[PDB]
């Protein structure tokens, strides 16, 4: 798609077999999604940004569909108010910024 | 140009007559710049990042150049580790996210 | 051996009971072999090369012989144009880089 | 020096007068450096790996300091997450893979 930026870049994702909404975030290194029940092994990690850091669960090699594009990679699960797709999965689906 | 997301999409900006490096961010409408002495009228605002909420100063109709492309708009100034260009200004330079 | 690099460092490997040719790669974390029917359980994975990501099958604890050296480790199977031996298995044959 | 392969084989390099870290890569024909401003004439070229090919700037006769050893030859500049030193320069500094 050609995602425009007049509105929030919202897409449907599928994680843990469940459909959710998420925000495509070129300004995030990582992918972090709202606390959820997710199958798979995980380990603790901190991730940061404005206002400081939050503690999350780091799940490796998680299957996740982004607007119908398949990715399998690292998904952080924690206290974010919004599901954000970051560069680790944006690169997997071949996303670029263009102007 | 086209910018892959293998690395943070950092570009040079000009704001307040100064050159800075800034991150192109589809994930926020707001633009936030690290503390600096901009002239003119301002109002305080509270904004939320992943780690919590911060206080910024909001400056309106600020001239800003992004990767050589002219823009004018609202700039927030406060405690951010990285200069962040949000959707407000990204739309002015004709940026889209493509995959 | 002491392998000089005027040609690709290609060697014979044995995996799945089959002989194959593969490239010794200090630049790769993982080992990737062209699609083939290995027996047993596997996990999906996506790995990122210079031209993008490919989906692969991750087989763990796989018997593999590399240039006459026995090894046991993780082998990824998918659409690589060239069979690649990565650092995971290069450490088992005791490969070091000298200059 | 002699490097084991338990960690990524990163060394300090100098190219265009700038210090950078790069990966010593026996599994790469060519030397590919992340997009940067580099003086000199170049021509477009495609180079490939896992996932396909990318478009790069091919600079001839570029000087590159690799962990203190001088090497001169073809240097490709393009959209990669990692700087890699390939066989074309590894041969020049006498690099071998030993096991
Ligand atoms: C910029 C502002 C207006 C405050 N909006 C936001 O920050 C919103 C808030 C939303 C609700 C909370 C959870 C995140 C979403 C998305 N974010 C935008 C979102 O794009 C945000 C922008 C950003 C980038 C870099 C540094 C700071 C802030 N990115 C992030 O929060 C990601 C999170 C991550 N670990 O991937 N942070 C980083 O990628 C990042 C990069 C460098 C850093 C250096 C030092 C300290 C922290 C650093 N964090
Ligand atoms: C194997 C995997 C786990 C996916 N990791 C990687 O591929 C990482 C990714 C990193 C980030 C992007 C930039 C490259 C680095 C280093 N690479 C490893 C790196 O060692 C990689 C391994 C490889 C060799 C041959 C064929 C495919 C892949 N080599 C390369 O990507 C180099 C690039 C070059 N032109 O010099 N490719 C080749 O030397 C090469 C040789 C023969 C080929 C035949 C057909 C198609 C492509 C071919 N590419």
């Amino acid at each position: 798609p050609q995602i425009t930026l007049w509105k929030r870049p919202l897409v449907t994702i599928k994680v843990g077999g469940q459909l959710k909404e998420a925000l495509l975030n070129t300004g995030a290194d990582d992918t972090v999604i709202e606390d959820m029940n997710l199958p798979g092994k995980w380990k603790p990690k901190m991730i940061g940004g404005i206002g400081g850091f939050i503690k999350v669960k780091q799940y490796d090699q998680i299957i996740i569909e982004i607007a119908g594009h398949k990715a399998i990679g690292t998904v952080l699960v924690g206290p974010t108010p919004v599901n954000i797709i970051g560069r680790n999965l944006l690169t997997q689906i071949g996303a670029t910024l263009n102007f």
